């Protein structure tokens, strides 16, 4: 197994990867804007958070600092096209808010078309190196009842996968329980 | 879709899995422990931070305040059984130690088998609801080369994919670019 030292950012950073990509879904009055985050995870269960890890660099970042509410919303693998649109353009030069969406109860706005989603309430932001983790508190779900296993889980190989620059995957349909 | 208000716990917490478990590895002094973690993210490219996220209800809690150094493998889909038997077992109670493993550059223990690894140093912990956020700096990497592309992805198909509630799968072998 080979071997070296750490000497800045990796040649690549996806030994971790695939991940499930969240699309972060912000509203400041009447922009709306959306954002693909694989670096997203769960974060506690009692109470449920969920955290986003946003660079300062992308326009979401300010939004939700401001709104200090958003949406995570996970998309079936057949959306791979708009996730990535939407993770290649930024809200600085295009309108992202008129991709199909709906505003939840809490005001967010939700990309249309996916299997589950959740509306957050910002908790707490905290900077680690050039990324900044959002920390979000679960206030409402949403789930596509016909994409969804018996535990709210996307059916046999329907969630998007991200594997880093630009490719995507989905998973097996076959499954196993040891 | 149907939709709810957060009350609580949600009855499952799964539906931004799946997920690639972190088999994180700690040691202090002769003592060695192996716990997967699903709750894992890239947090920072420019330095790069990786992080996990542990309940203090684990042994591996302790021993990660303790030691201030671990290691996160990723496993190819081959090891399900072993990655689930490390996740269904506690160090209070069986030497998880004894799995095949050898030590990296830092003295962190790396589980045997992985197609990547990091080797970490903590650089911050923190408490988000029931679980805690370990913040660790990659120090050195660890890869089996011929198993990640030119870019140092891992190749698809390989991965080890956790749904929840002891449920596996892998990655399908199709790839998308968008
Ligand atoms: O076998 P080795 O030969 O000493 O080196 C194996 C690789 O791991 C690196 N390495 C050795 N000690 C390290 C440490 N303590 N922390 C991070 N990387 C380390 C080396 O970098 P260096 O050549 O920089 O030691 C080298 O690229
Ligand atoms: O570089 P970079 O600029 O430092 O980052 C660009 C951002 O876009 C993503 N990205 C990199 N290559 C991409 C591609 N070909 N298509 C869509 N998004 C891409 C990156 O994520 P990843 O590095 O995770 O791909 C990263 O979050
Ligand atoms: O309306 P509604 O539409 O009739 O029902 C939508 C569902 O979402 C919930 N909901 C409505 N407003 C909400 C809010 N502000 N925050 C979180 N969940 C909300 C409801 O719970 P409640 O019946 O508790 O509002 C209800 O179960
Ligand atoms: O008590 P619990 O608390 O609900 O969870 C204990 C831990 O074990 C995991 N877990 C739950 N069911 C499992 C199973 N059947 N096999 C392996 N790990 C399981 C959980 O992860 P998940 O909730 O992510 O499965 C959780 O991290
Ligand atoms: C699949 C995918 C996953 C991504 N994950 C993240 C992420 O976790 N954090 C981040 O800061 N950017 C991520 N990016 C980059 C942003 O999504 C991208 O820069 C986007 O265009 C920013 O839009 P904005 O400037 O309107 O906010 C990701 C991109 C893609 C395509
Ligand atoms: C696939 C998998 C992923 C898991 N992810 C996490 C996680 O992110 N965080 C956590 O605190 N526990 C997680 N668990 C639970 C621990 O791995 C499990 O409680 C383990 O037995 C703890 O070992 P320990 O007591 O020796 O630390 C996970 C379990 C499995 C099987």
């Amino acid at each position: 197994m080979r071997s070296y030292r750490a000497q800045g950012p990796l040649p690549g950073f996806y030994h971790y990867y695939p991940g499930v990509p969240a699309v972060v879904g912000v509203r400041v009055e009447e922009r709306v804007n959306f954002c693909p985050a694989v670096w997203n995870t769960g974060l506690s269960a009692d109470p449920p958070l969920f955290g986003v890890s946003i660079s300062p660099k992308r326009f979401t970042h300010g939004l939700l600092l401001k709104a200090r509410r958003f949406s995570a919303s996970f998309h079936p693998f057949g959306q791979k096209d708009l996730v990535h649109w939407l993770g290649s353009h930024s809200g600085r030069e295009v309108d992202k808010g008129q991709a199909p969406h709906f505003l939840g109860h809490t005001g967010v706005p939700i990309l249309e078309g996916a299997y589950a989603a959740y509306e957050l309430e910002l908790l707490e932001v905290h900077t680690f190196g050039d990324h900044d983790l959002f920390v979000g508190r679960v206030v409402a779900v949403w789930e596509e009842e016909g994409l969804l296993d018996e535990k709210g889980r996307p059916k046999p190989g329907l969630a998007l996968l991200y594997y880093g620059k630009g490719l995507y995957g989905r998973p097996a349909e076959e499954t196993f329980a040891p």
